[PDB]
């Protein structure tokens, strides 16, 4: 029926609002994944480093899409570089990756990371790890462009896939 992955790309507010544009996806929640601590706030992930990515989990209908077409849709809006931000992105909260839930999605990760390399000239640095924690951010965040259409940080989403 449903299935689920997390994505860390960056703001999740725009992570977010692009992925519950797209045909089969389900829900989209933003929270805060990967991280040191339990239970932080906006504030802790944002300032005081403890370690959360913002991420959105993307509850998918197994029946309209796979796992690989929501990467797909992933990586058309994400930046799997280090250009994504200024030096390491290990425990930033904007850094990229893809947290797992089930051992199997492990190699449909691995192997479609190995495909977007193809198309890039420098390294991907992309995480592939497991979820380790994940924290729904406070409920002001969710939908947040819905609620604010000129919140700083789209069509991708429109465009058929292979």
């Amino acid at each position: 029926n449903t299935r689920t992955i997390y994505l860390a790309g960056g703001c999740f507010w725009g992570l977010e609002a692009y992925f519950q544009r797209i045909d089969g996806v389900v829900d989209a929640v933003s929270g805060y994944a990967n991280g040191n601590t339990k239970n932080p706030s906006y504030e802790d992930v944002s300032y005081r480093h403890t370690g959360h990515a913002e991420t959105v989990k993307v509850t998918y209908d197994a029946d309209k899409l796979s796992l690989d077409d929501i990467l797909q849709y992933f990586f058309r809006v994400v930046d799997p570089t280090s250009l994504n931000k200024q030096g390491n992105d290990t425990g930033t909260q904007y850094r990229s990756g893809v947290y797992y839930t089930d051992p199997a999605e492990k190699a449909v990760i691995a192997a479609a990371l190995k495909r977007e390399q193809q198309k890039y000239q420098l390294p991907l640095v992309v995480e592939n790890e497991p979820l380790k924690n994940f924290y729904d951010a406070e409920e002001y965040h969710q939908d947040y462009l819905i609620k604010n259409p000129n919140g700083y940080c789209i069509r991708k989403a429109d465009e058929p896939l292979p």
